[PDB]
């Protein structure tokens, strides 16, 4: 009840489809529901007491039947597409507010969360949904439907039958599913076994080189061997009792068919079935059949789709532990550009017992170049992970003109941080599209803009020898580029987009030149951050400082 | 035909069972199909010209195909065991020869293949193959048994019905497989853009530092809903489609029927059909449309099967790169432990444009502690890969006492090589199963020997204070331990090995010192090669070698 108001509101939009729907899913399920009715007076009006006006009722009783057949598949087809289409509305709904909650997410979340898991959330488990609240709803809604009628009908038909099978029916039905709750035991004890011998596999493939080290390979085979020999064992027991299930299953479909036949058949003299009432009660009995099947299929997938629910209500309520787009904008006089961190400790979400920053304090001023120096692996790059705020330090605060950077508003604080890494992200678009993503609205930048940039960031003349200029497709999915000319799109993104703080994180020597050119242009009136790996930067830089255990050791000038 | 072979000869050890199951399958399809030639015998006893014995008739009648149908049954259900079990030996002895052929491959296929690829193509496409030369085969066997015999028998009841629908069904079947193909067509334009979307989703996720650094999020979340809704605008056009086909196809079945029934209805008179004949062509003409659907499915699995047959065909056919179990052993007399390494030239197959050595030559004396010194990432660990013969260099060659370790046999080479990480690889088994793996023969080592190594290793203290004791479960799935824990379980493993040849590669106080401790009785008199962190060992090594930029740059004892 409290996830059915959740279903409820979910289909809420696409009340008016939905119950239009219903209205030609009535119509055909009445049309469907007489055709036994009608077929039994067809065979009756050939079969009963044929007179010479035999074929002038059967020419008009299948004419009238063609008609409403016609009918009745027009208000199947109509029900079908409307039912499809709520659920297309429904699944695009949420597959949009879905993709808005996660985008809203802090980095924290997708360092624990898997990618694939985030994508079948929103490509499976949205269809699924969607289709539980259309699709099967009118599914399980007819099974429900015809079953009823077909029941009431069986008891028209012939009261006697009805009673007689509806005396069989149950007291086998109980034997059946007491039958169908031991072969799911059977069915999961061998698929339990299967996943063991699996996870066996998983672990030694995964670990082949530790497999190969101590010479195990053969060893691990004839482990792996006995496990699947087991599943094999398990498979066999579990296929005798499935072989004994459906034999004794199947006879029963068929001599309770044969009993139908004769009990119907002897039925003496005002209770007596004619052939064609006789065939109306079979197709009766037949659809109760179905559609005793139809319920059992729509129960399936109404639990499969409630399943989907709680994987996408979880996402959807889920409320990021970093504020998105809440905090102050400073002003143009209140912000100058200077940043400071005082007693920062921090460990990444993942390996939280291992920490990367252990009382780190820097003072970055405005206007000039700060140079940062360690070691490889010291946890250099993570103090632009925590200045553009992807994550809050454990201890520690980080400044901005005096002011909290935890006060601020981050979209607006990362507007005004840029930064240029030694390896690029690029998107799989244009080299055009990769420079305007710099642009608070990659909408509004001209073409001129995108060639201004481009010539400052020395890229417009390799840009224009390749086949379609700006429009050379790269990224993972498109044209392969070297170090230096990604590190140029790079510096021309970061032109446009033009930071008061710059980033950046440290190769031949014609790449070498025209990129050093660029950043020269780019570094000039910025407060820039740079954690180097060449003596050239260093040298010229304004203050040094040096990570060493998580902490500041060394701070001053090159050569002090 | 090709391919047939190959699954010929993997149904061919069940040669005996596949043909007891289809001999059954035989038994049952021909009591199947006789079941509404005798139905109609029923039918006409009752309602064609009832004579004042039609009860005794009925009775023997009914009695007579009860017994039929309790021997189909038993035939039916003797069928689909020995069909499901013979499915069950072929995927089990695919399942072992599969994990034999992955096991036996070189280091650099599971560095390019995905684990998951592996366990999936060893429990998925297994079970598939094994099903589709056996469940599937006989249910296609079947269906294009019953169809034969079905159409067969439309012929015999009424030759003028039977040439009817022949001359309906085949102009409708070939209008409504041109629709199917126009209706897949605009199936696919929907799922094809499903995916792109879905790209651009999994993209802008799996990239979400770079979105939020340039504060996209907005951007990405407007970009990916016309994505969506262009996914909507192609379903809803696939919907129409659909709905227009189920209508058509729905109808056709109906007025197909309804026809049968008029068109033998008014048959006159010596090719007459009595309601009970009617009832036998209704029933063989709807076995007919089921078994055609049956052949169908039967294709679509059979495709399925033979797609899983190439996938595994690919792997057990496949041979390493390099050998398994391939190669010379070295005399007692002949094996001192002296190692070299001369102008050896390696980048790892997964990054082939990183070079790892560049020019690496190093000379490890027998019976000598060799240390290895250098920064973090400089591809020290890569010596260990190379000695254990995990991969081949690009160029320059590995020997041991003169001899190349590419003639020698790499299983008996690693028996003489043990490793001791920092972090060591334990399998969720028990602390003796773990010790016990350094043995060639785990199950030949008895329970004084695995306490003996852990008394060595300082790790019986320990062990023996567990509630379990050495049966206790460590590993991923097991008991937490800490670093100086899992360590001296790897000094026990590797005691218990005893090779000739030590690689170490390198904590609080209290672990340290019982480590340490447990570490020397290893390294006395073997080869060790130690990549060392801490100056204490780099100290009292009989040699100490740098590495920089893949080279030995510098050569001696720690002094000089
Ligand atoms: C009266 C109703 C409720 C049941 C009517 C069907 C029975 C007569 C069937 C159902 C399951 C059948 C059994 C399914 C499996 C087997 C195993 C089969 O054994 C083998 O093929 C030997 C090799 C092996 O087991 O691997 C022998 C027949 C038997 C007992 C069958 C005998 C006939 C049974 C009991
Ligand atoms: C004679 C045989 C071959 C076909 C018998 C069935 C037809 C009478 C059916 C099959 C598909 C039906 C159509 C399926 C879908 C629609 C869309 C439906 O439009 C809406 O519900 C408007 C909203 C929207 O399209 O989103 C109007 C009826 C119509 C044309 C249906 C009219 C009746 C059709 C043509
Ligand atoms: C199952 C067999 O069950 C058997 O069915 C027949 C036919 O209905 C019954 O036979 C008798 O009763 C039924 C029901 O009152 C009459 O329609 C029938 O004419 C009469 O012969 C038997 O009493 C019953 O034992
Ligand atoms: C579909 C309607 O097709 C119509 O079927 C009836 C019944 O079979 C045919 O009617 C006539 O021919 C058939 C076949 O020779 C005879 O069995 C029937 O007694 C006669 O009235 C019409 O000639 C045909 O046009
Ligand atoms: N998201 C993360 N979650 C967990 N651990 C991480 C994460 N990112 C980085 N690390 C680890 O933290 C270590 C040091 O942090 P990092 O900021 O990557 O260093 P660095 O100074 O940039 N080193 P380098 O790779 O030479 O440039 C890395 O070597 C990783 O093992
Ligand atoms: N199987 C592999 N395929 C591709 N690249 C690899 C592989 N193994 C290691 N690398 C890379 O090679 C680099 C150096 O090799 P490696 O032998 O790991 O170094 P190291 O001296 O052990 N460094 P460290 O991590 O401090 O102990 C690593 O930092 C990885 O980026």
């Amino acid at each position: 009840l409290p996830e059915a108001r959740k279903l409820l509101g979910l289909a809420y939009p696409e009340r008016r489809r939905l119950a239009a729907a219903v209205g030609f899913l009535t119509m055909s399920s009445v049309i469907s529901m007489s055709a036994p009715f009608f077929l039994g007076k067809i065979i009756d009006v050939i079969y009963t007491n044929p007179t010479v006006d035999y074929s002038d009722n059967l020419t008009r009783l299948c004419l009238g039947l063609s008609a409403v057949f016609l009918c009745g598949a027009a208000a199947n087809a109509i029900r079908v597409y409307l039912m499809q289409t709520s659920g297309q509305r429904i699944v695009n709904r949420l597959r949009t507010s879905l993709f808005s909650s996660i985008l809203r997410q802090e980095v924290a979340f997708f360092d624990k969360t898997r990618t694939g898991e985030l994508i079948n959330r929103l490509s499976s488990d949205t269809a699924l949904l969607g289709r539980s609240v259309t699709e099967n709803l009118s599914d399980g809604l007819r099974a429900g439907a015809q079953a009823s009628v077909g029941i009431s009908m069986m008891f028209f038909v012939s009261p006697n039958l009805a009673t007689f099978v509806l005396s069989v029916v149950p007291p086998v039905s109980i034997i059946a599913v007491i039958y169908g709750r031991y072969l799911r035991k059977l069915t999961k004890v061998t698929q339990d076994s299967l996943a063991q011998a699996t996870q066996l596999a998983e672990e030694r493939i995964g670990n082949v080189r530790t497999v190969r080290a101590f010479g195990k390979e053969m060893t691990e085979i004839e482990k792996y061997a006995s496990k699947v020999d087991h599943v094999m064992q398990l498979a066999r027991k579990e296929a005798f009792a499935r072989a004994g299930f459906f034999g004794a299953t199947g006879l029963s479909g068929n001599l309770i068919v044969l009993s139908v036949l004769y009990k119907g058949g002897l039925l003496m003299g005002s209770a007596h079935m004619t052939v064609g009432e006789l065939s109306s009660f079979l197709m009766y009995a037949f659809w109760v059949g179905i559609s005793i099947g139809g319920l059992s299929s729509f129960y399936s997938e109404l639990m499969k789709g409630l399943g989907a629910g709680g994987r996408l209500w979880e996402l959807l309520e889920r409320e990021p532990k970093l504020p998105f787009n809440e905090g102050v904008i400073l002003n143009e006089k209140s912000f100058q550009g200077a940043l400071e961190f005082k007693n920062v400790h921090f460990a990444y979400p993942a390996r939280p017992e291992v920490p990367i920053f252990q009382d780190f304090s820097l003072s970055i001023p405005s206007g000039s170049v700060t140079a940062l120096v360690g070691p490889s692996g010291s946890g250099k790059s993570t103090v632009l992970s925590l200045l553009l705020r992807l994550y809050d330090p454990a201890s520690g605060t980080i400044s901005l003109d005096g002011h909290d950077i935890r006060q601020l508003n981050p979209v607006w604080l990362r507007s005004k941080i840029g930064t240029v890494s030694q390896e690029p992200i690029l998107f799989s678009c244009s080299i055009a599209e990769n420079i305007a993503y710099g642009a608070d609205d990659p909408s509004s930048v001209t073409a001129e803009e995108i060639q201004r940039v481009a010539e400052v960031a020395n890229a417009v003349a390799f840009i224009r020898n390749f086949p379609q200029g700006f429009n050379t497709v790269v990224g993972e999915k498109g044209v392969l580029l070297s170090g230096g000319q990604k590190q140029r799109i790079a510096i021309a993104r970061a032109l446009l987009k033009n930071p008061k703080i710059l980033l950046l994180d440290e190769l031949d020597a014609e790449n070498e030149y025209l990129v050093q050119e660029a950043l020269d242009r780019l570094m000039d009136g910025r407060t820039v951050l740079v954690i180097a790996h060449h003596l050239s930067t260093i040298k010229n830089a304004n203050m040094v400082a040096v990570l060493d255990q998580g902490k500041i050791t060394e701070y001053g000038k090159h050569e002090e």
